[PDB]
């Protein structure tokens, strides 16, 4: 059995290896790279994503959401408050003011340490879930606007073909803005590329494990676990690696860099935090081997996480037991 610890790795493809994407997942794969749960992809040095970053400030955050924290440094939830639009260009100023910008540190680690210690006394803005895309049109390779759809792949696994679309997501991150312990809709696979600015720090627990997780959330946020029996599909949790390390729960940490993919795989756990002003696109999408964790995949019907259009049809025909409970989440 490749890579029996579930440990993070990391690959380098040449470029000719990066012309196929399905393919060096694959390879990944027989590697034993999914079960870490999280894997880091470097690009050949011939590659780029665009020209130059010089020209986005213009883009805009119509709904920035400020990530307010309850609960202890270690065991916590955030809500996200709404405020007012602003342009990438507004955010940027706003991320480096004396009020939001990243510490003096002397390296990941403390800053990690310092992420850990004083998260929920603050309350970062961070520019999330935005549609769209910086990958240059003529980017050939790894281009997360220009991947095979997942209903495309759901036809050709299964021949039956569904409604739905699949686009990148924008993310605009600052110091401390962080992302809750979750798996993908649908438990599906997602690429992560760091376009720019300050690195990502991220967690992660090996999907063979990830019922441990869930058990211990279960005793953590008790109230929320009784609201739902898949609460971490909303999205509000956090944990730190002290308090999973307490618990035994096994995990990695690993922080990407601009420049960077991660694929996080099916059914693994993750959760991070990003160092200061940065910007992030991400997608979903799905294998061969993607098809029976979907069909495997918890759902949250209680309401709260309401989710995309598209993840519809995924519980319709993978799930079509759960499927009138779940619609009735949705409505
Ligand atoms: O970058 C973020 O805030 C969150 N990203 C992801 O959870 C991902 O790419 O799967
Ligand atoms: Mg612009
Ligand atoms: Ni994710
Ligand atoms: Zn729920």
């Amino acid at each position: 059995a490749q890579n029996p610890n579930c440990n993070i790795m990391i690959f380098h493809p040449t470029k000719e290896e990066f012309n196929d994407f399905d393919k060096y997942i694959a390879y990944m794969e027989s590697q034993g790279a999914h079960r870490a749960g999280l894997a880091k992809i470097i690009p050949p040095k011939e590659w780029k994503a665009r020209e130059t970053y010089d020209n986005i400030s213009e883009i805009l955050i119509a709904t920035p959401l400020q990530q307010v924290a309850s609960g202890r440094a270690g065991v916590f939830t955030q809500y996200h408050k709404k405020k007012k639009a602003m342009t990438v260009g507004e955010y940027r100023h706003l991320a480096n003011s004396k009020k939001y910008q990243t510490p003096p540190h002397q390296n990941f680690e403390d800053l990690e340490r310092k992420y850990w210690k004083n998260r929920i006394y603050n309350s970062p803005i961070y520019g999330a879930d935005i549609s769209g895309s910086l990958f240059d049109e003529n980017t050939k390779q790894w281009n997360l606007g220009h991947l095979g759809t997942i209903q495309d792949l759901l036809e050709k696994e299964c021949g039956v073909v569904i409604e739905g679309v699949n686009t990148p997501y924008l993310y605009f991150g600052m110091w401390k803005t962080t992302f809750a312990w979750h798996t993908e809709d649908m438990d599906l696979y997602s690429i992560n590329y760091l376009h720019l600015g300050e690195p990502k720090t991220w967690y992660v627990v090996p999907p063979e494990h990830g019922q441990r997780l869930e058990r211990l959330a279960r005793e953590l946020f008790p109230g929320s676990s009784r609201g739902c029996g898949a609460f971490l599909r909303h999205k509000v949790a956090l944990i730190s690696p002290t308090v999973l390390k307490e618990n035994g729960i096994p995990f990695n940490r690993i922080t990407q860099e601009a420049g960077e993919f991660m694929v996080t795989f099916p059914y693994g756990y993750h959760a991070g935090f990003n160092h200061g002003f940065n910007c992030a696109e991400a997608i979903n999408f799905a294998t061969p081997r993607w098809i029976d964790y979907g069909k495997m995949a918890s759902q949250c019907s209680c309401g709260e996480a309401r989710v995309t259009f598209s993840m519809d049809a995924f519980v319709r025909i993978l799930q079509p037991e759960r499927y009138d409970l779940w619609k009735r989440g949705q409505d």
